[PDB]
């Protein structure tokens, strides 16, 4: 039963940031795959607390070498999946696990989507008590 | 700047306690006795509790004058700041957050209400550039 929500203003202009810094890192480079490995290269673990990006194509498929935590890459297939219109990013909850996108992206030539997924951690709540 | 969503449980209980409210208060045809009643629960100005406020559709606060002048400002603010009154929203000043305005019936008047509670804390804000 989900919620294709809108991403908050700074994590939208943030991803733009890191999509154009990662096309820029890897302008020079002409195998896709070994972007994918140098990008998600970076990650220390599964309990890795950084957000996580992901990629598709514009056929509905996720990219990537099959990383440690099999729930992020469940949620991020659904998130493909689930895509109402390429043109909007937005985001999904899949329990606490944020899933923003898709943003535009060109690597090795091609053009790709690109994602972030991000544990998302329930704010403290505010109590607004029947008794008044 | 930044107009930011509010939480769902968050906009739920905003909800639920508007209904309530709403509930409480059906008898009462004077709106300036609801007012002071929903306003008189507060047991000073450093009451941690969310602090309900409204306003009209004609972008003017509607309270009894109270003991903190900031959390007024604040409000008064977030008011005149709204872009659309139908999507309630949050914003947040220095450390008092504010979230509405919320549709709300009292004294067969239709107002806005919106809560104001502090918030402690900044983070989760987690990011990276070294990808």
């Amino acid at each position: 039963p989900r919620k294709a929500r809108d991403i908050p203003d700074e994590h939208y202009q943030r991803i733009i940031e890191t999509r154009d810094a990662i096309q820029n890192k890897y302008s020079k480079e002409t195998d896709l795959g070994r972007i994918l490995f140098r990008v998600e290269g970076n990650r220390a673990g599964k309990h890795d607390p950084r957000p996580r990006v992901f990629f598709s194509d514009y056929n509905g498929n996720v990219l990537t070498t099959d990383k440690r935590s099999n729930f992020q890459l469940r949620a991020m297939q659904n998130f493909v999946t689930s895509i109402e219109d390429y043109n909007k990013p937005k985001q999904r909850l899949y329990g606490r696990y944020m899933i923003a996108g898709p943003v535009p992206i060109v690597l090795a030539d091609s053009e790709l989507l690109m994602y972030v997924g991000f544990k998302w951690n329930e704010p403290p709540p505010l109590l607004l008590r029947l008794f008044d």
